[PDB]
């Protein structure tokens, strides 16, 4: 029994961390195969971060200007090239501890687990979740960037996430392993606004099934709803709509506990309408949206991964 | 900036997972040297876990009788004793990924990671922090057992906690790597209470340092305090009393924000007196007491670990 924000074991992906430095920029980049992942903003310095023309700054560094670093062994750097966002670094030996991976490009509301590293270093492990404003409320300081989200499906590796970037009000941003960003942001010094944040509604029910797993059952109320009359109650409090593909993905909670998704909307609306009155659900006085349909299954069934 | 419940990287501990196999009895093992540690129950049957006679058991059991299994190879068993409430299988093969390891037994209120494991495998890695009442809120299932809490400070690894029972109102009890128990508690399925569990007041003052540092200042209001005059009101909402040790502790946090221990301790009595009011700190409508203060430095500096 209980629940908690867990995060996938790191081991497959520590071996996977190194250190770039770039003049005095230094930052993490990601060691698969003979070729190193990291943010090409390693090449600008604090001036250049203001307005950086990637393409004109690029000109002007080599292949010796690019120090990668693995432990007290640093890499050799033979060849060099920019993919979107992200700088490939082609190095001399290949990662030994290269873990069978993936690369994807993960959808908002999906979850993940954050490597937080500095200087080429595992520092932390924590989950999170692709707000749908496609920003993430991770916690990363200076010289994070470049750390990795990923996943663990049985045996392979699904990396999804490099982080890029910090905004102004504290949430964080960054790309796919392809350079590609999440959202509409670019790597440029500059006052970027998010979009409004609002609430995985799919995420809400599959953490009140969980709920309901481990004791906590007083929000169950005695009515029922429909999709239609629930999602018109779902618009005003920002929660996105639920479909019948939600439907069915919850299927595997609402057949365990015996609670039709229908009538778990009903209890979501009230709680919505009239709050929680100072009781707790899971030891939490809010509705927590990070929790994915798959993750509370994993956590209420024991897969395991090698 | 941002804040979350951060674990330590599990890359040194998933090495040392194995799979301990008694009977049908099938639990989890940690593999360090020729040595494989795991709860002494593994030899139980289901009839014998209502009043195992631990003694006795032992004595119908050979060193063939355990079954132990790192990935698809397995470990021969060359000898075996119990050491209180753990069972020290020797084996013929040391562990070639033996991290440089220590054991240690905890205090109430410090924090650890667990790595949750079935059959052997990790399965995920959350943040715990030990209760006053000797009980930690984590999230195991059924063949759970084995998983071990552990700390990393710079290489070593600090292993403090083993599972071993689950407690009627859904939290966890264990021991420590020497077969101690934390809490009065005994490996006996029968009813056992846990006593009034109540809050660490100095890893929510830790807490509220760390939301200050990231924007959320709110709560802080004109007042000071005094020691003695805090006390009393903690008391009254079951909290822990604080100590000068506990205000030479928090130093760091108050230097670097510039506010008095006294002055949260002031700003902590009205949040206690007067509810937060719909309010949020750090994402969390309750206060936060499984951060001790170096867990916030750490998340605030970024100490990294290799």
């Amino acid at each position: 029994s209980g629940f908690r924000k867990m995060a996938f074991p790191s081991g497959k992906v520590e071996g996977c961390m190194v250190q770039v430095t770039c003049g005095t920029t230094t930052l993490n980049g990601l060691w698969l195969d003979d070729v190193v992942y990291c943010p090409r903003h390693v090449i600008c310095t604090s001036e250049d971060m203001l307005n950086p023309n990637y393409e004109d700054l690029l000109i002007r560094k080599s292949n010796h200007n690019f120090l990668v670093q693995a432990g007290n062994v640093q890499l050799r750097v033979i060849g060099h090239s920019m993919q979107n966002c992200v700088l490939k670094l082609k190095v001399d030996t290949a990662n030994p501890k290269t873990p069978k991976y993936k690369f994807v490009r993960i959808q908002p509301g999906q979850t993940f687990s954050v490597l937080a590293c500095y200087n080429g270093s595992p520092s932390g492990v924590y989950q999170c979740a692709m707000r749908p404003n496609f920003t993430i409320k991770g916690s990363f300081l200076n010289g994070s960037c470049g750390s990795v989200g990923f996943n663990i499906d049985y045996d392979c590796v699904s990396f999804c996430y490099m982080h890029h970037m910090e905004l102004p009000t504290g949430v964080h941003a960054g790309t796919d392993l392809e350079g590609n960003f999440y959202g509409p942001f670019v790597d440029r010094q500059t006052a970027q606004a998010a979009g409004t944040d609002t609430t995985i509604t799919v995420n809400v029910l599959a953490w009140l099934y969980a709920a309901v797993i481990n004791g906590d059952r007083w929000f169950l109320n005695r009515f029922t709803t429909t999709l239609n009359d629930f999602n018109l109650v779902a618009m005003k409090y920002n929660y996105e709509p639920l479909t019948q593909d939600h439907v069915d993905i919850l299927g595997p909670l609402s057949a365990q506990t015996g609670i039709a998704v229908l009538d778990m909307c009903a209890s979501l609306k009230e709680l919505l309408q009239n709050g929680m009155n100072g009781r707790t659900i899971l030891g939490s006085a809010l509705l927590e949206d990070e929790f994915t349909p798959f993750d509370v299954v994993r956590q209420c069934s024991g897969v395991t991964f090698q």
